[PDB]
């Protein structure tokens, strides 16, 4: 035959026996190993053994059968012996020097060969022939083999390759209109609402969002807006906590990103008063599914995944791990909290976490009430967590991501009727802070680590 | 031991070693294009294709695509110690030779690969199972860069890769998390001492991509990385100075970027103390003022900026660009050209200001910042509170729409007498109407500037 070939190289051939029998029933001619050819024949399909078509060696029992001239001449020619070359490789730890080589010489002789690696481009390969689509079956198989081959090089040494294909998400552009969006591999999440559509600023909120979240000590919810914090609460009944998390900052949970750590229901779904953009949750009931959808707020399930700080900076992406730190809180100065105060105090560490720095937040009854954060002042941020809480400090408990460098944000915090703020230490001015808590009569508690989140 | 099979694009590069390996007794096998070079060098190489049957097929495309060198690599009694291929520079693709080069790295316990200097050294060296391992990493890291660029050739961004890069990080964001860095990066640091930090090279990027493009001679300092000050002028002391002095309080410990060469004068000049100076050069006497200071000392290189992080796993980049397009007066008296200058001014620092973002500026330097906000009331409100009495008079700017006229009014009751916006807002027709009445010019700028 002339037209319709197919070189497959198959180590899973059970997966693939419903697919090879179809190809063959529609006229395609099937080349493969001489074993790969004895089931398919035993399975009563028709096929040609290469090992005819070259020169027989039976070094290392068979390990170089596949790295033979004449195979890698039949693909690389311009009058090729198969227009299609499918190869299914073994999963990690496995490492393959034939077959990766195969498909590799296909979608380098792309005009005249179409590469396949897995079930769809298999699809794309045995339909389509036009120029375009051949580069893009080309351009996907050198992206599989970049990734296969970053793979094991982490298997030798951890972290010293990383490397992704692009997804389609179908962002309509990135952070702004007139800026264009990669995402590249899968995101863990299930988009819920109807038609699924999700914006760049959309997945940006809704990773912090849920980060915070997870993160909280129990029943809880955070509100998000550009990708800080605006209200967080915890409690334990789920309707109050997301009113609570809402309203604690009500002119700026308009358009918010709400994630909650407790699944989604019909009557939590029906008491929002306020346009949500996006609903984060373990998971939904269908019920909610369809109240929520039917309001125009788009929803996400996520599923497990590892977060990481950072971005790309001179050409370079540079990460880091995201953790809120391990470690007992260690009283400096004052009288002890109570326990429910001291949870309070844990609550607010750990939405401070997730608060654009330098933040300084203030907390009480398990409810936010005021955040600063995104200043370029220790200072500053304990400035606006006072202003936004108003009264509300009054009896309050603080939370600062990073140490006091000079006394003044705890003359503001105590000023406010805050009794009592956690931080970590660190500074020069430590025993100058310290003694203004003490001075001031506000409970100061070391934290185990610094909490910058940028 | 000592035999090494080599397959060179880049022959003169590797001549030299070549030659002392052979006369410290290594014995040479090659391809037969790099076998013919070093005889006509004087050193002595084995053709490998002695130990195969001769095919010149295609021309000789797949002369290394043979079972017998495949074999030799990939059994447990290999014919080489080590496998050194040097492949094509782009956009060739090589078959053969990545294929050698990944067979070596596979049966790393009884062959060393190599495709650099680098790696040819160690291979040449060492035989610890801790090292073997190294190299086989390398290769694989290697290989899949190689292919990234390959896949890129044919749809482009549809593949993205790194190595990882040394840059002595001791942690990440905070001292409990572990740091990556993947790729090198395009600046060199001038410094004795302390290192760059996580955070700093952060801060830095944002200094820098917000500097390089000034309309004029110019500095920004940012704090957290977004910006605290910023000025623009004639005089490179000055404008670093007023830079600096903008937000007095919070310059302390910030990243500077100026967009001009860092001299004597500019460096005797800085009193505040500075944790990272970025500038696209340093003269030598530069150089010796600051390196008395604790300041690290960063000169970019070229490259492109993205704005975005991982998600859910996923890496979600965007481009980062300052919009194209003239700003459109839509209501009020047309401005002077020394203002339009400082309307340019504040709208590319209010597009490196963390979102929900307003700023205010007058006479070339910012005067009041609000960034960071969740709403833009809010952000306006910050920047009129910083102001003060020097927003009587200013220009500010705005990231996004205003979506209600309070923002505007908050800005006109302090002396503001011209804003820079995006419209959009289903409001667009109230916010223009409120600066009509209040007797505030507004432009309007051609796309949105969010940067969180
Ligand atoms: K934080
Ligand atoms: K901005």
């Amino acid at each position: 035959h002339h037209m319709k070939r197919i070189l497959v190289s198959l180590y899973e051939k059970e997966k693939y026996l419903d697919i090879l029998r179809e190809l063959h029933e529609k006229g395609w001619e099937i080349w493969a190993s001489s074993g790969t050819a004895k089931f398919l024949k035993s399975n009563g399909i028709e096929a040609n053994d290469v090992s005819t078509i070259t020169g027989f060696e039976n070094l290392l029992g068979g390990l170089v059968k596949t790295l033979h001239p004449e195979i890698f001449a039949g693909i690389l020619g311009p009058e090729p012996r198969w227009d299609v070359v499918f190869v299914d490789l073994y999963p990690p730890p496995d490492i393959d020097i034939g077959g990766v080589a195969l498909l590799r010489a296909a979608a380098k002789n792309w005009k005249k060969v179409k590469p396949a690696f897995d079930m769809e481009t298999l699809k794309l390969a045995i339909e389509i022939d036009d120029e375009e689509t051949r580069k893009y079956l080309a351009g996907m198989t050198f992206a599989f083999t970049s990734v296969y081959d970053s793979i094991r090089a982490n298997q030798f040494v951890e972290g010293i390759s990383l490397a992704f294909k692009r997804e389609d998400l179908q962002l309509r552009y990135g952070e702004n209109p007139h800026e264009k969006a990669f995402v590249y591999g899968k995101p863990a999440f299930e988009i819920l609402h109807e038609g699924k559509t999700i914006s760049f600023n959309n997945i940006l909120d809704a990773e912090n969002a849920w980060f915070m979240a997870k993160n909280l000590p129990r029943m809880g919810a955070v509100v998000v807006k550009h990708q800080s914090p605006c209200g967080a609460a915890i409690g334990e009944d789920k309707v109050e906590i997301v009113k609570k998390a809402i309203e604690a900052d009500d002119e700026s949970s308009f358009g918010g990103i709400l994630a909650v750590n407790f699944e989604m229901d019909e009557e939590v779904a029906k008491s929002l008063k306020k346009y949500l953009e996006v609903i984060v949750a373990p998971s939904f009931t269908q019920e909610a599914i369809e109240v929520l959808s039917k309001k125009k707020v788009r929803l996400l399930k996520p599923g497990d995944y590892a977060s990481w700080a950072g971005k790309m900076a001179f050409g370079s992406l540079v990460l880091s791990e995201r953790k809120y730190p391990e470690g007992n809180f260690e009283l400096v100065v004052g009288e002890p909290l109570s326990e429910k105060e001291l949870e309070d105090l844990e609550f607010a560490y750990r939405v401070v976490e997730g608060a654009k720095s330098n933040a300084v937040l203030i907390a009480k009854d398990g409810v936010t009430v005021g955040i600063g954060s995104g200043q370029p002042s220790r200072k500053r941020a304990a400035w606006i967590a006072t202003v936004m809480a108003g009264e509300k400090a009054k009896g309050a408990v603080a939370a600062s991501d990073a140490f006091f460098p000079f006394p003044d944000s705890l003359e503001i915090l105590a000023q406010a009727g805050v009794k009592a703020v956690v931080a970590p230490l660190g500074s020069i001015r430590d025993e100058e802070v310290i003694e203004k808590a003490r001075e001031l009569g506000i409970t100061f508690y070391k934290a185990p680590s610094r909490v910058f989140r940028h």
